[PDB]
């Protein structure tokens, strides 16, 4: 096991870590391809826990300038100030494969943002957010997995990215408010007439089902978008993200089955996941 390698697997465990569903699938891929998204989701991952660190943003400086650094001169050795073991495999990345630098930048910004959160005006800006947190994630990945980017590969791999999100935030609900933040915006919040802090002390009525559901049918709609289109991705990863997408949309159901509690995180089994790749993979 040579010395990259080394490296691609503390990324590996990192992702294996934070998202058991991405994993899942992802491991699925060719030893290439999966082994690039392993770097990728690792240095992402380090960008949203950077700020967890000191109660400061160093690092995300660091991350950022270490990324700045690869982004310019890929072909030149560079003492990272951060995270080493991932900023080299993104650096070897970076050598075979096209990377959306910016979208990295974009996520950073949206980091560096969230500092100061207040609660989203209107969809627009929790839309906007997703974009940030997720949409570049999708864009990054992106030349990983398809064969010939396109404007049009682009645009579905990021309206994936941002459901997803969206379907996190929905399943986060309870846990989101608990550190003081709800994601919901402030205009559909009055039009449905809810309060999160009061849902959370009385349990779900009827309002929150239906701001809940509201939401739920956007993510079910875009999810349906983007199956439609799958065909932008290559052969291999198609049904990988088939996968990926089918496991959390089967999130919802979860939400559903527990009446959209606020005391908890729902999760898919690992046996209904492999019944789920078991049916992409039987029509495949
Ligand atoms: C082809 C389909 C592409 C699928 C894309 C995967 C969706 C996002 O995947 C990610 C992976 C790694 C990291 C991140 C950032 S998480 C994040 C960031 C910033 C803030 Br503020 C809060 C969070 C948070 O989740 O709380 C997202
Ligand atoms: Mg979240």
């Amino acid at each position: 096991m040579t010395m990259m390698d080394m490296n691609f697997k503390y990324c590996h465990k990192i992702m294996k870590k934070h998202s058991k569903s991405f994993s899942y699938a992802f491991d699925l891929l060719p030893e290439d391809q999966r082994k690039a998204v392993w770097a990728i989701y690792a240095v992402c991952r380090k960008i949203d826990d950077s700020i967890d660190v000191y109660g400061d943003i160093q690092f995300l400086n660091q991350i950022k300038e270490d990324i700045q650094s690869i982004e310019k001169y890929p072909y030149e050795y560079h003492h990272f100030q951060s995270d080493r073991r991932i900023m080299m495999a993104l650096q070897h990345v970076a050598q075979h494969k096209n990377i959306a630098f910016q979208s990295f930048y974009n996520l950073i910004d949206t980091v560096y943002k969230d500092q100061h959160f207040t609660m989203f005006e209107t969809d627009a800006e929790l839309f906007g957010y997703c974009y940030g947190v997720a949409g570049t994630v999708g864009e990054v990945l992106t030349p990983i997995l398809s064969d010939h980017e396109t404007h049009q590969t682009y645009d579905v791999a990021r309206r994936l990215g941002e459901s997803l999100q969206l379907i996190n935030i929905l399943r986060d609900v309870g846990e989101d408010f608990e550190n003081e933040r709800i994601y919901f915006s402030k205009q559909r919040l009055k039009q449905y007439e809810v309060d999160i802090a009061e849902v959370y002390q009385n349990g779900v009525n009827n309002h929150y089902i239906d701001l809940w559901e509201y939401y739920a049918a956007i993510a079910e709609k875009d999810f349906r978008d983007v199956m439609d289109q799958i065909k932008v991705f290559s052969i291999e990863a198609q049904p990988i993200i088939e996968l990926a997408a089918r496991i959390y949309i089967e999130i919802l159901d979860e939400v559903r089955q527990a009446n959209y509690t606020l005391h908890e995180r729902v999760f898919v089994e690992k046996r209904k996941k492999a019944k789920l790749f078991h049916e992409i993979n039987s029509k495949y």
